[PDB]
């Protein structure tokens, strides 16, 4: 099973000049949870975005051109990037938007958050059809001191 997480801002933004402007402690965690233990792919720019190896999963980079770390695993398909994974219960895709893209007609589920901030960005998550997903957890969270922003935490899974 093929799984997108992401976190969204107003607009679908998701990311400015490979960056993410906001700081959501809550939601990292909440990302840290839902991926620990299982292959997660990315594309190169969320790669050199994050910038080191994420701890305790099999990490995947999609990349045409040959890899250049040893400490992570690299591959120049979707289908490659699938077969990398091995025979799993749940396979995470972690972005950025090409690689979103790509990965969305595949997969079964989304965990979605929504982040209640307007963010000027250049990438922005697809466009999805709603009528094709049910809701089947969401989890709103008002701002605190920690979290600057009030953020909704959802999961959807392809009816
Ligand atoms: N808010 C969120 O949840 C979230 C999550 C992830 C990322 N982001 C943000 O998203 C932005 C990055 O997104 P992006 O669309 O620019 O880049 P991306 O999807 O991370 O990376 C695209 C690159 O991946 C490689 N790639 C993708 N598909 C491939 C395929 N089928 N075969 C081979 N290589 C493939 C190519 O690398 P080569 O050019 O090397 O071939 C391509 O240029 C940043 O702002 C990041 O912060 C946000
Ligand atoms: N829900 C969600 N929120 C995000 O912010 C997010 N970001 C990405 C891409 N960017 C990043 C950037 C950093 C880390 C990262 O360092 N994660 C640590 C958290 C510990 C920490 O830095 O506080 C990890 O171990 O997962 C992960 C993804 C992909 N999916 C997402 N999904
Ligand atoms: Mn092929
Ligand atoms: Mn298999
Ligand atoms: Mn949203
Ligand atoms: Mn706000």
């Amino acid at each position: 099973m093929i799984s997108l997480i992401a976190a969204l801002a107003v607009d679908r933004v998701i990311g400015m000049e490979n960056a993410m402007p906001w700081n959501l402690p809550a939601d990292l965690a909440w990302f840290k949870r839902n991926t620990l233990n299982k292959p997660v792919i990315m594309g190169r720019h969320t790669w050199e975005s994050i910038g080191r190896p994420l701890p305790g999963r099999k990490n995947i980079i999609l990349s045409s051109q040959p890899g250049t770390d040893d400490r992570v695993t690299w591959v120049k398909s979707v289908d490659e990037a699938i077969a990398a994974c091995g025979d799993v219960p749940e396979i995470m895709v972690i972005g950025g938007g090409r690689v979103y893209e790509q990965f969305l007609p595949k997969a079964q589920k989304l965990y979605l958050t929504h982040i209640d901030a307007e963010v000027e960005g250049d990438t922005h998550f697809p466009d999805y059809e709603p009528d094709d997903w049910e809701s089947v957890f969401s989890e709103f969270h008002d701002a605190d001191a920690q979290n600057s922003h009030s953020y909704c935490f959802e999961i959807l899974e392809r009816r």
